[PDB]
RNA sequence: UUGGUAGUACACUACU
RNA sequence: AGUAGUGUAC
RNA sequence: GCUACCAA
């Protein structure tokens, strides 16, 4: 270029500060180079460089004999031309390495110049003169300006172009507003994240690994690949364009020789057939009879269900005292002489009152009436046990073990042989477990099952009417009275009554076992006078045998855990064996009535075939497992059963390899047959399943697999899935588990140590990627994904808070564990000696009934650490100034290099499954690394059609539906073109003679197209743990968002990722240290060098959870390939394929729908199949045989179907956790908990019936928690104005009446909404009626509040003065801060206590910023300030210590008759000690008789319940305004999402409470929301209410009070909070009758969805529905 | 904080 | 006894 | 572990 031109632009960028400035230059010096390219091409064509002539000048230099005024010469400027022969030559100059510009400019100016053309007779060129300005190479479009120019040199150089715009480029490389203008209209970046890079990256062994396993040329391009700059280069997307062209050859002959491997494939794929079951099977039976101790033995047997019983004797009272007296009458008179009748006689002597009833009584309720006065426990009174005949009472039903009333030998068999307590080679011997396989061991479980037929299937003498059938029998009735009719037939029969007495009875020994002592014994009760049980002393679990009465011998169902039947005085005495179950599975227990009627009403579900008798004798031994045996067969039943009827499969390998019954149990010997009848079954009717839409239509033509009868499809998957689901949480002993988990991870670390050392290869080596294929993959996958988000680096920025403060991200502050190390030497001694004393206490206190400093010192290499809460270790490192109020993503850039050292460790997940899960624990810092790696990711994969991982909320779900309309619809019209000559040739042919001439129909009728669909259910193995790490080097390497910079300490990161330790817990230490004997090749010591170390190095397994986003997004490439690959192979056929393929982690759903003439289907399959394992192997991963299955109808995709079409779900799994998942806090919290359970299952497409049960089985188990069943202590129907529990309030415990279309919606606050409506529909005048719902409210005024019935004025005064600021009965426990120990932040807020006024400091510190107790602010101090604060809170410090959900259960039935409701807290929201829960009923309602409603009350109750809502208006008004259309039948169900019905809060607040909207953080639109806001302040009076609230207060008390205007500031500023705050819309999706658009639509299709089982109707309203 | 002493508190109670 | 287990536990 | 009391 020009000299002093170069001078000029060089002093342009040395004096330019603005962006807008710096802009100008870039333009400037771009049309400079167009320009000095355009003067150097003219010399080397020789022609006149002419500037821009307008095309009017063209034609008049050419033909002046033309008019200008006639002609429409086109209106451009091209920047030469050329006339030469008869032709025009219109020339453009370019300087880009891509001709996209050139094609644009090629389409204007060819499109306009055609019109012109013709009216001439002169033929336009148009000539695009491109130079790649980095090679130098020219491109010209023209075939005729070539041959003019055949030879063009220009010979040239850019360098000084690109040496100027260099240096504009590095001067505003940070300013913000420059990248935006500069940004092309396809690409834009934002300021890198670190100035500086990282290179001892280069340096790095495993990088060095890395690059030396890769061919020369691939290393070139890596080196060249981090160091690339999208913003500093020509274009985005030129690294990865280099990248894919030279990778292009290598897979494309990779592509094309896999797809002719489809005229190889022989057409005998793995297909399921009777003799791969039975092979299957024997193998199966060879493994498990060498892995365990098997049994021909039925007295080996463990109890099948933990419970004896017998039916009652209406003969006898079921009065306490009677029933105490009868079993201690039966038990000192049993007859005979068996091995331990001397104990229980003694027993029964033990708890013998005689006549002295009614001093048993006094003094019983003397010691309850003593402890009920107190919130707390009663302390320093000793409990003295009374004399009451030869009984010793220590409390009600507590008896004292007396060592007069037993030989203190026959006291010594009792504990030790029957009891357990202190009882007692080389090998260690293998578990025992029954021959499930032997037929006389059969034939026992089959005895036991048609034993318990007998006595259950019969009558119970009782009233079927029960608190479930009694609250919403009614309502479950109106929507299918079927399912009444069931509920009855269950509620006769000894099945549900057996079930309730062990619930009921279970529930009381938990009570009892809580306050039993060492040296008593107790006695639980039931409803059933003829069931009681005895709970022994812990020895410290419950211990306990249950004891029954019974008229005759053998009339009592024994599930397998009885001791032995005994002849007593009156009739006969049955004892079970002893049973020691933990606290939890004890829970399971009382809320299996719940899961059992749940369980039978579904299985039954719209079935005339099946029989209530056979499911419920199935149904109460699943709802009754607590033990592991029946977790071995639930869920691999679903692979069986599934590749037992697939069309492709490995039945034979997944019985044979994996699946490993456990038979401990009868009825898991009994189960284990079922599975192995349905594995036939399912083959013998896998035509009646695959194809040869109709299933929508479901009819009954399959055999039902756990009871006799026949089934539909969704019925037969129903039956196979659901089993999954009766598996119980933490059965699992961590003891195991962190071995078994210890030594896997190992194992696979061992493994791949001595064995696996290629990384890289080409014939699908274990553990390998294809590299080239890898690289060519992912610079395709990269360019299309970057490509359809412009912004994309931005978006990652905004959603993930990378800008923000570290203490603004909501996982980087939770309450998760979190690893940390360093030397905690003396905390731990000292917790040693501490637990040490301690324990030695309570032995030594014990008998009454007559180490950590080691460790260390035999671990020389062991390496300390503790875990801690999140949160904590975020203060923590705060305090200590390792981290910083600098945005996030700028410390994780410095973390990635300052953390060199990374470690982990684990703890057990206690899960449902056969085998436990693991969980990893990382340090807080490496949490901080993987964020950025992960969250980059996740916003990727959001632009991938095919992964879904990163799909929001349900919409997996509506894909699948996309999807399968699509393919079906591809299926139908692609048969339909390559037919149509065929068709009409045969159906022409055959009008004329039909019959004759058959054998020419057919001579063309199979040389038709036949379609294939097939449906690829895919699972992948050991994702984690043996993937290839090093192929993600590549992914952040291309990454064209990415900056050389973070690039080099993100390749870092993930090097020192690759040197990870991980560190065996101390629990799993100590387990291991005091084995006596040496274990045999004993893995966790070789890979720990004798537990010399507590470390072992984890290299290629990626910790399962870590790379989730990462790993799945290199699997959705594995598809990409896999589609390229059959696309091909299907055109070497002429045929017509469909591909997709949905991916979510190790989870794959790929659907093949093929179109083809040439080949047999079954050849197509068998080339299918090995190409998808292939398609896994090159990338790394490894696709499972045992599990995948093919079907060409059935899509399962993490655990959410699509059966021809219709999208179908397991609704059930939500319906048995909707009875025990609890926090145990109070009636409303616990049954909302439960409630949305229903809700769940309700848009999982339960039907309305089954959802009303449901929620009967919520207010059941919540009513009995707190004793406020019918009847109970805290009932509250007598203390209330009302004549049903609906008509009482849901917030004290009342019952929900409402629609079931409502709760679906709103859930609990449902309750009142409705009441308002049903007030609305009585007291405004007719005309009004048919209003809408705002003017209904404006005549709330002209209301006679006279006539409002007592029970409506109660239930609105509680909606005024209690609903609208706070759920109000709530137990509060009296409980210790248990363990926190651990957190950092804990002991300075204990130095904070310490410290003379240094709590009211920090009170008046939030007061003036009262921002605090609503958030955690963007300030460093702001965030520790705030933690400090919420230490002050208890709900807040027993959140830290480890919840326990059967003793919080547990806990809130014993103390539901003390004071435990705090009524100053819900009284003083009305004035102007503790309480019981029966006297807060008392003093509530003379509350409401010292207040009246006015007709403003009504109104400011409807203002902010309806009003102040958009969706409340909206379920007002559709209830109110709705007619129904006539009823129809529900004919394929469709995925519908449920639309948005509403219209910096940090910031806000503080800019509320201080006026000035300006603030050191984010303009005037953050003074708009303070006038938005004050509209809220000055309507409902907040801001001057509470200042006569305080006021009044303080001068009551005479002195100022700090903390009650803590708490008045924090309920203001709370309100504050949930105004200045958007519902962040999640994506719901629901199974419907017919597809939304609207949301109206989504209205009335819920309301006329959710009323009948039976049938659905359309749903209309008479006015808008806003 | 350690060392000592003496305690360590409650539901069901039902047409059966 | 019960619970857990081809890891010595409760 | 908690509670009351005692002793450094």
């Amino acid at each position: 270029m020009d000299y002093q031109e170069y001078q000029q632009f060089l002093a342009r960028i040395n004096t330019a500060r603005d962006a807008c400035v710096a802009k100008d230059i870039d333009v400037d010096l771009l049309m400079a180079r167009h320009d000095y390219f355009g003067r150097e091409l003219c010399k080397s064509l020789n022609i006149e460089y002419r500037n821009d002539v307008p095309f009017i000048d063209i034609i008049l230099d050419i033909r002046p004999e033309v008019d200008p005024l006639t002609i429409d010469a086109p209106h451009i400027t091209p920047d030469n031309y050329l006339y030469i022969n008869n032709v025009l030559y219109i020339i453009d100059y370019k300087v880009s390495v891509s001709n996209e510009s050139s094609v644009i400019t090629y389409d204007k100016y060819y499109e306009l110049t055609r019109d012109i053309s013709d009216r001439l007779s002169i033929p336009i060129e148009i000539v695009i003169i491109r130079i790649d300005p980095v090679s130098r190479d020219l491109h010209i479009n023209s075939d005729r300006f070539k041959e003019l120019y055949p030879t063009i040199v220009v010979d040239i150089n850019f360098n000084q172009f690109f040496d100027l715009k260099q240096l504009l480029y590095e001067k505003f490389g940070d300013d913000e507003e420059f990248l935006l203008k500069v940004a092309h209209g396809d690409f834009t970046l934002t300021a890198p994240w670190c100035k500086t890079g990282c290179p001892e990256f280069w340096k790095h062994p495993i990088y060095k690994e890395f690059k030396m396993s890769m061919p020369v040329p691939e290393r070139r391009l890596f080196e060249e690949s981090v160091k690339f700059n999208a913003y500093e280069s020509e274009r985005w997307n030129t690294n990865l364009v280099k990248i894919r062209e030279y990778t292009k050859k290598d897979y494309s002959e990779h592509i094309s020789k896999s797809a002719k491997n489809i005229f190889l494939a022989s057409g005998f794929y793995k297909q399921p057939n009777k003799n791969e079951i039975s092979e299957g099977w024997t193998l199966m039976v060879e493994r498990v009879q060498d892995q365990r101790e098997i049994s021909k033995s039925l007295h080996d047997q463990k109890p099948s269900i933990h419970f004896i019983w017998g039916a009652h004797n209406p003969g006898n009272s079921n009065n306490a005292t009677f029933k105490l007296i009868l079993l201690s009458k039966s038990l000192q008179s049993i007859k005979g002489i068996s091995t331990y009748t001397e104990a229980f006689k003694s027993l029964g002597k033990m708890m013998d009152i005689g006549d002295k009833a009614i001093e048993y009584e006094e003094f019983c309720m003397s010691l309850k009436s003593k402890a009920r006065s107190s919130w707390k426990q009663i302390m320093n009174k000793k409990l003295e046990p009374k004399q009451i005949n030869n009984a010793l009472v220590l409390w009600e039903q507590q008896f004292m073990i007396n060592n007069d009333l037993i030989d203190k030998s026959e006291k010594l068999k009792l504990f030790k042989n029957f009891c357990g307590i202190g009882k007692h080679d080389l090998e260690v011997s293998k578990p025992k477990i029954l021959d499930f396989d032997d037929a006389n061991m059969y034939l026992a479980s089959l005895t036991m099952m048609e034993q318990s037929k007998k006595i259950l299937s019969k009558s119970n003498g009782l009233k079927p009417d029960n608190f479930i059938l009694n609250e919403f029998g009614s309502r479950i009735k109106d929507a299918n009275k079927e399912t009444y009719d069931n509920m009855h037939k269950i509620f006769e029969t000894g099945y549900w009554q057996c079930i309730s007495d062990f619930s009921t009875l279970m529930k009381n020994i938990l009570s009892v076992s809580q306050y039993n002592r060492h040296n008593t014994f107790r006695i639980a009760m039931c409803a059933n006078n003829n069931v009681f049980a005895i709970v022994f002393p812990s020895a410290d679990t419950v211990v306990y045998s249950i004891i029954v009465l019974h008229k005759e011998e053998e009339n009592i169902f024994n599930p397998g855990c009885l001791h032995g039947t005994f002849k007593c005085m009156n009739g006969y005495i049955s004892i079970s064996r002893a049973i020691r179950l933990d606290k939890e599975r004890c829970q399971r227990i009382v809320s299996s009535p719940g899961l059992f009627l749940t369980t039978c009403l579904l299985f039954k579900h719209d079935n005339p075939t099946l029989v209530m008798s056979d499911i419920m004798n199935f149904s109460i031994y699943t709802s009754l497992s607590i033990t592991k045996s029946v977790l071995s067969l639930t869920e691999p039943a679903r692979y069986m059963i599934m590749n037992s009827l697939a069309i492709s499969s490995n039945v034979k390998d997944y019985i044979a390899e994996k699946f490993s019954p456990y038979t401990k149990t009868l009825f898991s010997v009994y189960m284990t047959r079922l599975i192995k009848n349905a594995c036939f079954d399912a083959y013998d009717q896998r035509q009646r399943v695959q194809l040869r839409q109709k299933g929508i239509k479901d009819n009954r033509e399959l055999t039902s697999i756990w009871f006799p009868g026949s089934v539909t499809l969704k019925e037969y998957l129903t039956q196979i899935y659901l089993p999954f689901y009766f598996n119980a949480k933490g059965l699992h002993e961590k003891h195991h588990v962190m071995v078994d988990l210890a030594k896997t991870i190992l194992e696979i670390e061992c493994e791949q140590r001595e064995n696996i050392k290629e990384i890289w290869s080409t014939n699908c080596t274990k553990q390998t990627v294809n590299l080239k294929i890898l690289i060519h993959s992912l610079c395709k996958n990269l360019l299309a994904d970057t490509s359809r988000h412009n912004h994309l680096r931005n978006r990652i920025e905004n959603r993930n808070n990378f800008r923000r403060s570290i203490t603004t991200i909501s996982t980087f502050t939770s309450s998760k564990s979190c690893l940390k190390i360093g030397d905690f030497r003396k905390e731990k001694e000292l917790q040693s000696v501490k637990q040490k004393k301690i324990l030695e206490v309570q032995s030594r206190k014990m008998r009454l009934a007559n180490n950590y400093e080691m460790l260390r010192n035999a671990m020389p290499n062991y390496t300390d650490y503790i875990s801690t809460k999140v949160f904590d270790r975020l203060y923590e490192l705060l305090d200590k100034k390792v981290l910083t109020d600098k945005p996030v993503i700028e410390q994780i850039m410095d973390m990635m290099i300052d953390h060199k050292k990374f470690y982990f460790t684990f703890f057990n997940k206690g899960q449902k499954t056969s085998k436990d899960r693991e969980i990893f624990v990382g340090e807080y810092e490496a949490k901080m690394c993987m964020y950025a790696v992960e969250r980059i990711a996740k916003e990727r994969c959001k632009l991938n059609p095919d992964e879904m991982i990163s799909e929001p909320g349900d919409g997996k779900l509506k894909v699948l539906e996309q999807k399968s309309e699509q393919e079906i619809r591809f299926l139908v019209e692609t048969t339909r073109q390559k037919n149509r000559e065929i068709d009409e040739a045969i159906e022409a042919l055959a009008t004329e003679g039909y019959e004759s001439n058959l054998g020419k129909i057919e001579k063309l009728s199979l040389g038709k197209a036949k379609g294939l669909k097939m449906e690829i259910n895919a699972d992948m193995s050991k994702w984690s743990a043996q993937d290839v790490f090093y192929k993600y080097f590549w992914l952040i390497a291309l990454d064209p968002i990415l900056y050389p910079q973070e690039k080099e300490r993100i390749l870092y990161f993930m090097c020192n990722y690759m040197d990870k330790e991980l560190i065996l817990p101390d629990e799993l230490l100590f387990n291991l240290l005091d084995q006596k004997v040496a274990y045999q090749n004993d893995i966790i010591a070789t890979m720990t060098n004798q537990l010399n170390s507590n470390t072992v190095l984890i290299k290629r397994n990626w910790l399962q959870g870590n790379f989730n986003y990462t790993s799945s997004y290199v699997h959705s490439c594995a598809m990409s390939v896999y589609k390229e690959i059959l696309k091909e192979a299907i055109t070497l056929l002429d045929g017509s394929i469909l591909v997709n393929s949905l991916v979510h982690s190790d989870d794959n759903q790929t659907s093949i729908t093929i179109v083809q003439d040439k080949m047999e289907n079954d050849k197509i399959i068998d080339f299918a199949m090995k190409e998808f394992e292939r398609a896994c192997l090159t990338f790394g991963c490894q696709a499972n045989m045992k599990k995948t299955y093919v079907t060409n109808c059935i899509k399962e995709f993490v655990s959410l179907f699509n059966l021809y079409g219709e999208p179908f779900s397991i609704y059930g799994r939500f319906l048995l956790t909707s009875v025990g998942d609890c926090a145990y806090i109070g009636p409303y919290e616990d049954l909302a908990s439960r409630i949305s359970s229903a809700q769940t299952a309700i848009k999982h497409g339960c039907p309305p019936s089954l959802a009303w049960v449901s929620i009967a089985i919520s207010h059941w188990m919540t009513s009995l928690t707190y004793n406020m069943l019918p009847g109970q202590s805290n009932d509250p129907i007598d203390y209330f104005p009302a004549e049903n529990r609906k008509d009482i309030p849901i917030e004290l415990n009342g019952v929900l009446d409402a629609p079931l279309s409502m709760i679906s919606t709103v859930g609990l606050e449902s309750g009142n909404l409705y009441f308002l409506i049903k007030l609305l529909s009585k007291y405004t005048p007719v005309m009004q009626k048919r209003e809408s719902v705002v003017n209904q409210i404006a005549e709330v005024k002209n209301w006679k509040v006279e006539d409002l019935t007592d029970n409506e004025i109660f239930r609105l005064k509680i909606l005024r003065y209690l609903v609208l600021d706070a759920s109000i009965l709530t137990p509060r426990k009296f409980t210790t801060a248990g363990s926190l120990r651990k957190l950092y932040s804990f002991s300075k807020y204990q130095d904070r206590l310490s410290s003379p006024g240094g709590m009211v400091e920090l009170f008046t510190y939030l007061l003036e910023k009262p921002e605090l107790l609503v958030t955690k602010g963007e300030d460093m101090k702001d965030y520790m300030e705030s933690v400090i604060f919420r230490y002050n809170s208890k709900r807040f410090k027993e959140s830290l210590s480890i919840q326990n959900p059967a003793q919080l259960f547990i806990e809130q039935i014993l103390f539901s008759h003390k004071p435990v409701i705090d009524f100053s807290g819900i009284r003083d929201k009305y004035i102007n000690g503790k309480v019981t829960f029966t006297e807060a009923y008392r003093l509530l309602m003379r509350d409401l008789s010292s207040l009246e409603l006015t007709n403003d009350d009504i109104q400011v109750i409807y203002s902010y319940i309806i009003l102040n809502d958009p969706m409340m208006i909206t379920i007002a008004n559709t209830h109110i305004l709705s007619i129904y259309g006539s009823p129809q039948r529900r004919m394929g169900m469709s995925c519908s999402t449920m639309p948005e019905f509403r219209n910096s809060p940090a910031l806000v607040l503080r800019a509320y409470s201080k006026n000035n909207p300006d603030i050191q953080g984010a303009p005037t639109e953050m003074a708009r929301d303070l006038v938005h806001l004050k509209e809220f302040v000055e309507n409902t009076n907040l801001e001057e209410k509470m200042k006569v609230r305080i006021a009044m207060n303080e001068a009551e008390k005479g002195q100022r009070d700090i903390v009650f205007e803590l708490k008045e500031m924090t309920r203001f500023y709370q309100v504050c909070y949930e105004y200045v705050k958007s519902t962040e819309h999640k994506i719901k999706v629901f199974i419907l009758p017919a597809k939304s658009y609207t949301t109206t639509d989504f209205c009335s299709l819920m309301q006329g969805n959710l009323i009948k089982d039976k049938e659905w109707y359309t749903v209309h309203y008479l006015k808008q529905i806003l």
